[PDB]
């Protein structure tokens, strides 16, 4: 796990969260798996239907799933979302809710992508990575690949644990895209390192 230091919330802080749209099913599932973080981190997510929430969540279809890093949400205008879930519906399984709700709420806590960990040096087969992401279903450009995959953060701007391949913040990496046989599977729950690291970041 790795957190951008400048995006960290004050420890023990209660973060207001607003849900805008979504079915009762999707909404309850978002809250259910978001509050999973509070079992290990000294951070509370307060889901509200009142006031001006610090975290604002939408469900705009096709817009992808994302979130701003921690307190970056403060810079965002009140008429915009800080977090969006792009593919949920009333047929979404618990495994999928767990995999991406926890992950985007990990971003909301200040955590980056684990494949961009400051201690890592993942053996990308760069040409094959470019080739795959250039086509369906991502259609990414060179700037997209270089910034979202290849680039890593620095140890100076981040508070980090050891590189964790099982982290909820680690994207799947196929052995077909590496030069090493190295591969990362599908992580859909909080890893042991996750629970430990987010505890050191927001300790009790
Ligand atoms: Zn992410």
């Amino acid at each position: 796990g790795a957190v951008v230091r400048s995006t960290k919330w004050p420890n023990g802080s209660v973060i207001t969260v607003g849900l805008y749209g979504g079915t009762p099913y999707v909404r309850s599932k978002v809250k259910q798996y978001a509050q999973e973080w509070s079992n290990y981190a000294n951070i509370t997510f307060n889901f509200v239907e009142s006031g001006t929430p610090q975290i604002r969540v939408t469900f705009t279809q096709g817009a992808g799933s994302y979130s701003y890093l921690g307190t970056q949400a403060l810079s965002i205008p009140s008429n915009e979302e800080t977090m969006n879930f792009g593919w949920f519906d009333d047929s979404t399984s618990d495994t999928e809710f767990s995999r991406t709700v926890i992950h985007e709420f990990g971003h909301a806590l200040g955590m980056i992508h684990e494949h961009q960990h400051p201690l890592t040096n993942i053996p990308w087969d760069k040409n094959k990575v470019y080739a795959y992401y250039a086509g369906y279903p991502n259609y990414w450009s060179k700037k997209d690949v270089d910034n979202n995959l290849f680039a890593t953060y620095s140890t100076t701007q981040t508070q980090y644990s050891a590189y964790d391949t099982q982290s909820i913040m680690h994207y799947s990496i196929s052995s077909a895209l590496t030069t090493n046989g190295f591969s990362v599977g599908n992580n859909s729950v909080l890893s042991a390192t996750d629970k430990q690291f987010i505890a050191t970041v927001y300790p009790r």
